[PDB]
């Protein structure tokens, strides 16, 4: 997973490819897993920024409440 | 996929992790396959339990 230059002009977009094809495609929930431990080198988003690097990610509360 | 122990003491939990390494994390739905057939080795849970 890469992300396309930086937020210098809010160019935040997230792309996931091979390490030998370049095929910018956007990522998929199934291609990821959860740790339960975390480091520096992670950058810390929260739930409102989800939708917006992961469209496929569905939180069901959010949903349901509203 | 195995259980750390047994529910002899309420222990339950299953993890699954590579038959190499110890890494003992918690399932995921993608991970997993559904079948039309069963066997008796399998645990016959649930919907509650799920
Ligand atoms: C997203 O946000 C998280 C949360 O802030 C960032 O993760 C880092 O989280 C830690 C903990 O909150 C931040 O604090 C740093 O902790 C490091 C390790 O913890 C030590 O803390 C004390 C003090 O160092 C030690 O005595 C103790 O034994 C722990 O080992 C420290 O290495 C850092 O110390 C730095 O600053 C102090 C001054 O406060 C200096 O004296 C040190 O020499 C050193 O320079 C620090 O205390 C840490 O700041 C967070 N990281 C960052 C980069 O801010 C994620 O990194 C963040 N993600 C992104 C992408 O920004
Ligand atoms: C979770 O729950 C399921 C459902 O109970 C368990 O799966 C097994 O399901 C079968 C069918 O309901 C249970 O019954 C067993 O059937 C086996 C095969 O079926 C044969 O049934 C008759 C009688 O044997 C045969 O004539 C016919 O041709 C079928 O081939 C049998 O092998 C078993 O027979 C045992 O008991 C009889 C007495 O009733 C003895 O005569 C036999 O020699 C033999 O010892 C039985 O009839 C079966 O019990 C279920 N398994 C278990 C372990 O209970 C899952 O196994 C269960 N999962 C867990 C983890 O418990
Ligand atoms: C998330 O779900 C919990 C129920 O477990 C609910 O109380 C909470 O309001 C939900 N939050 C949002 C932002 O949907």
């Amino acid at each position: 997973l890469f992300t396309h230059e930086l937020q210098n002009h809010t160019a935040t977009e997230y792309f996931v490819s091979s390490r030998r094809m370049f095929e910018p495609r956007k990522p998929t929930v199934s291609d990821f897993v959860q740790i339960e431990s975390c480091v520096v080198t992670y950058v810390n988003l929260t739930r409102d920024q989800l939708p917006d690097v992961i469209p496929d990610y569905i939180d069901v509360n959010k949903t349901r409440d509203e």
